[PDB]
């Protein structure tokens, strides 16, 4: 049930990618459906969903880390956020200052590696000068339907 993609095709998703500093230039991929979503596998693990937006997935995150739009949080949050909680201000240690309402952003735990792929609900200026208020909803977060659906 998976294909290997064309380099036109992959170059595609590369660029997709490369938007977010995720750089897997050069890396053939294999790809699989559920009509619902798609992923694109790199070395037999999910890569990268198409689910309405492309997701990188956490793997892919911690494979390739991206360079913008990161949001790190504190050890009290990590544990919910890895069980797809959404975001809340008073958990969030640092951030991309650049961050608008509706980018995606990439959270990590404060060790370093990600947990999550999440959709901003809040800029990164209000977030960091009132620390209060929903930061992020989490779209992608590990052991997800995305994770279930795709082995
Ligand atoms: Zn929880």
């Amino acid at each position: 049930s998976k294909h290997f993609i064309s380099k036109k095709e992959a170059k595609r998703i590369w660029e997709q990618m490369s938007r977010y500093g995720i750089d897997i230039t050069g890396e053939s991929l294999e790809v699989a459906a559920q009509k619902s979503a798609s992923a694109y596998y790199i070395g037999g693990k999910p890569m990268v969903f198409q689910a309405g937006d492309l997701i990188p997935s956490v793997y892919l995150l911690n494979y390739r880390n991206p360079s913008r739009n990161i949001v790190t949080v504190d050890e009290g949050a990590e544990p919910h956020i890895l069980n797809g909680s959404d975001l809340f201000a008073p958990g969030i240690v640092s951030m991309d200052d650049s961050i608008r309402k509706g980018d995606m952003i990439f959270v990590k735990s404060s060790k370093g590696y990600f947990i999550a792929v999440g959709m901003a609900e809040m800029d990164a200026g209000e977030v960091m000068a009132t620390k209060r208020g929903k930061a992020a909803r989490i779209i992608h977060f590990p052991g997800d339907e995305l994770i279930r659906a795709f082995p």
